[PDB]
């Protein structure tokens, strides 16, 4: 129920093909001069958004009657469906437990007199994955009002069927797009091990600059001694190279395919290591591709219910499609971020046991790993939040819980990238609670 | 024994992907606006 | 090169409201501010941005 | 030179190692290539790059 529709609705003519040029050429547009109806094509040839009742040219008061209705229809799919680990019935959280290595002690027999029953607890990280996604898809099909817009049985079932697949494409796209958030989340949080690829410190000849880095760092994830510096928990894990999946920009696969794979007499020496999955590219700035284990994804299903209900007063159906999922990310798995643009110096600081239960008057050793791009060796300042005058931490992160506290402490590892500004602090944190001590009361000395 | 804590524990982040999603109607992030539960994926999902 | 305001056609009830969204075609690696506007309304009938 | 510098410094590094591995695994070994200047020799299956 419209009027005054201009036919140039969303049109920003960068140049008017006719009046700026074709009438006035003397130039490259000369091949359109021998066409005579080029102005009728330049008016309505790019599609018309809003229909208009156009009268017939010879007989006015005859309407010009739409005479072919095609119905476009596409099916979308999640390429990342193979990163799902099945269904969780009966439960909400997931417990992910990882014991890692310990530090060797020097053999000393003199100190061994008092330390036979000394208790040194393991280094255990735990990780919890809550059910995140709980959403549904809503879709009405008024079966009776749509019979207006069709005159063919056959276009009516080819339009009702598309609204069916409109649900099944909507669900599968957000299933693609939620899992693509988890990469852009994890990078925003600083949790990706940043590796630059587009900083070629060499001379000219850096066409394979990114291939040499994405085949070295792919190999570094699989050394049998493991490494500390590819997790976001700083634990000594390892990949087995058959589980290394590489989610890559489509811009970047052609950089490989053209600059490297053609002119490669032996392509096995220059393919990317591990399984390659092309996406369109990530939302994050400068992030080109991401190499991960198969264990890095903690994606789980809970529901897939299609329900429906009929309205007798509105003569319609609602369709509800509930997808409940557990969309999560293992911080224990290696996950390397191949980035291009300019990055911070320090992306993450990892304080080591992450949680503690230290008795009043007790003490606790802390360690801060520093996830740093180019290794300026940033100095670490330890700090305690929520204490009293007593509780302080000093030097190489040694907490001294006072006898006079009961407060849940926050132990910080402050790294300053910044300068005379509102500076750039990279603060990692841990949480210490406090057991009470009957520490004999009163005063001393 | 732990009685009150935030869930963004330790995390020092470059850009915040709640203000990256909502406060960029421009580009690079409009694919994440039609998500309904994007808060409990972006502020939990790391673990 | 183009700004695509997405639904392109609304039949909004008098009093009711409607959600619009605009796709900006950046041909470069930047982000460009969108300013929403409603012309031809009564006193009232505003678009809030966004 | 430095085996990140150019693709010539990569190649020359590939030249010097196939040279050296041949010099090691010549029979009639050298008093070069060890720290006692013992006239020893080595085998190809024994070399570990």
């Amino acid at each position: 129920t419209f009027n005054d529709v201009k036919t140039s609705l969303g049109i920003t003519e960068s140049y008017d093909i006719v009046n700026a040029i074709r009438n006035s050429q003397g130039d490259n547009f000369k091949s359109y001069v021998p066409l005579a109806t080029a102005n009728n094509v330049a008016e309505v040839g790019a599609g018309i958004l809003i229909n208009q009742t156009v009268q017939n040219d010879f007989i006015t008061s005859l309407v010009d009657r739409i005479g072919l209705v095609v119905i476009r229809q596409v099916s979308l799919n999640n390429p990342l469906k193979k990163f799902k680990k099945g269904q969780i019935p009966l439960g909400r959280t997931i417990e992910e437990i990882y014991t890692d290595i310990t530090k060797e002690k020097q053999y000393d027999a003199e100190e061994a007199e008092q330390k036979v029953f000394e208790r040194e607890m393991p280094n255990v990280k735990t990780l919890f994955h809550e059910r995140n996604r709980q959403g549904f898809y809503h879709q009405t099909i008024q079966d009776d009002s749509l019979k207006t817009a069709f005159v063919s049985w056959g276009n009516f079932e080819s339009f009702v069927s598309s609204i069916i697949n409109a649900i099944y494409n909507s669900a599968e796209v957000d299933e693609y797009e939620y899992m693509k958030l988890l990469v852009d989340n994890y990078y925003s949080k600083g949790l990706f091990t940043t590796v630059k690829i587009d900083e070629p410190t060499s001379s000219t000849g850096a066409l394979t600059e990114f291939v040499k880095k994405m085949r070295a760092t792919a190999r570094k994830l699989t050394l049998p001694q493991g490494s500390r510096d590819w997790n976001s928990m700083a634990v000594r894990t390892r990949s087995y190279m058959e589980d290394l999946h590489l989610i890559i920009d489509a811009d970047l696969e052609a950089e490989l395919d053209v600059d490297v794979l053609a002119k490669a007499f032996n392509m096995n020496r220059t393919d990317f290591l591990g399984n390659v999955t092309v996406i369109d590219g990530f939302a994050s700035t400068g992030l080109e591709a991401v190499l991960v284990d198969k264990d890095w994804f903690m994606v789980y299903d809970n529901l897939h219910k299609m329900e429906t209900v009929r309205n007798p007063r509105g003569l319609y159906w609602n369709y509800y499609y509930h997808v409940w999922q557990t969309l999560s990310v293992s911080r224990f798995a290696n996950a390397v971020a191949f980035v291009s643009g300019d990055v911070p110096a320090v992306t993450q600081v990892i304080v080591s046991p992450n949680i503690a239960a230290v008795k009043q008057g007790g003490q606790q050793q802390f360690t801060a790993y520093v996830r740093a791009t180019n290794a300026k060796d940033h100095k670490v300042v330890w700090s305690v939040e929520g204490g009293s005058t007593g509780t302080a931490i000093t030097g190489d992160g040694l907490l001294s819980v006072s006898g006079n506290e009961d407060n849940q402490l926050t132990v910080k590892a402050t790294v300053d990238i910044g300068t005379e500004d509102k500076p750039k602090l990279v603060v990692g944190e841990a949480v210490v609670s406090i057991r009470p001590n009957n520490a004999s009361g009163g005063a001393q000395a």
